[PDB]
């Protein structure tokens, strides 16, 4: 009976697909980008200081189910993830962090200023609201510091009534387990539609891949590993068939993928790109069901004991890149040979799904949808 992170992963999986779905509803001609992880966390540490039905509307939230799993498992489960996740210290350039802002017109509540501290690793600041754009630096300057500059100005405007503020950010970029060549990356054309082209620079490399074309997804699946135990899956659909591939997905299916170890030879076109999401979580979470902490009749007694208090503000920004870098040090030498038979072609040249791993935990990293590589 020691804690771990094991029975929680799952749900993370089903909420990674619940957010994605809605963000998918909402619009269809614009990139998504987020990490399910990261602001499931964040939002299980807030849970801590909150009560009844806030606190159970947080993690029902977050696709658990109170008489499924024991409450005291689902926090001690998100404290050992933390611990594997905030610290992978391999060559996988992972930076994340969790801001709170709170009014100095507030006595806070110590075991709660002890647990996002000192059990959450994360950051709990007090701040002068009075002074919007005093407090609007502050926040800001924090993100820039851990983003090292990264991230810049991620607040415009701070609202005259704003109380309470969440800040979530994280950020990155892998080295691959086997490289493109930079020479082989030439610019091509991305399809965003049958009239809408956009200039690109596409990697490319004829090999063995771990690629399989499922036949229930109507897609092309490909996995492709980072060096730090992280795995990337891309999903290219089939002409007309993006929308069932984004309603069939469900992490039984991630998990099978996962099994397949065949590899396969084929010539691989993969855009270099930089995509970053940009979320406001009072809007996106509410839709999901959880509300009231964001409104007036919030139970934050956790926090403050007596005072009126919710949460006024929360935001999401999720930032990465992917080149073709792998093995630093100097060009380590791969073996390429030349096919018996002309393999298949897969062009990652039109919208396309993929999601991020982490196989140590089996926790969804990042989740994404890529429908204009420009539209950084
Ligand atoms: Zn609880
Ligand atoms: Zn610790
Ligand atoms: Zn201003
Ligand atoms: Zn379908
Ligand atoms: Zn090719």
């Amino acid at each position: 009976d020691h804690p771990t992170f094991n029975k929680i992963t799952p749900n993370l999986a089903e909420f990674a697909f619940s957010l994605y779905r809605q963000l998918a509803h909402q619009s269809n001609s614009t990139n998504i980008f987020f990490s399910p992880v990261s602001i499931a966390t964040a939002f299980a540490m807030l849970s801590l200081g909150t009560k009844g039905d806030t606190h159970d509307e947080i993690l029902e939230g977050l696709n658990f189910n109170l008489t499924e799993i024991p409450e005291a498992q689902i926090h001690e489960g998100f404290q050992e993830l933390l611990h594997t996740l905030n610290q992978p210290d391999s060559q996988l350039q992972l930076t994340t962090g969790n801001g709170l802002f709170l009014s100095e017109g507030l006595k806070l509540v110590d075991k709660f200023l002890e647990d996002v501290k000192k059990l959450y690793h994360s950051e709990a600041f007090t701040v002068n609201f009075g002074d919007t754009e005093e407090a609007k630096k502050q926040i800001n300057d924090y993100v820039e510091k851990g983003t090292q500059g990264k991230i810049v100005d991620l607040v415009k405007e701070l609202d005259r009534d704003t109380v309470f503020a969440l800040v979530n950010y994280i950020f990155f970029k892998g080295k691959w387990e086997r490289p493109f060549e930079v020479k082989d990356t030439e610019e091509e054309d991305f399809h965003v539609d049958q009239v809408t082209t956009v200039k690109v620079p596409m990697m490319k490399r004829l090999g063995m891949f771990n690629i399989q074309h499922c036949k229930k997804l109507s897609s092309w699946v490909l996995l492709m590993k980072y060096l730090g135990n992280a795995t990337a899956i891309f999903f290219l659909p089939d002409e007309g068939k993006l929308q069932h591939l984004e309603n069939e997905l469900t992490h039984d299916i991630i998990t099978k993928f996962l099994e397949n170890e065949d590899r396969r030879s084929a010539s691989l076109h993969l855009p270099k790109l930089s995509i970053t999401g940009t979320y406001d979580l009072k809007s996106v979470l509410g839709q999901l069901g959880i509300t009231k902490v964001f409104s007036n009749g919030a139970d934050l007694s956790g926090v403050t004991e007596e005072a009126p208090l919710k949460l006024s503000k929360a935001v999401h920004k999720a930032v990465l890149t992917i080149d073709e870098k792998g093995t630093e040090a100097a060009g380590a030498m791969f073996l390429e040979a030349i096919p018996m038979s002309i393999p298949p072609e897969v062009k990652f040249n039109k919208p396309f799904v993929f999601l991020m791993i982490d196989q140590n935990t089996k926790s969804p990293l990042f989740m994404g949808k890529v429908v204009n590589p420009t539209q950084k």
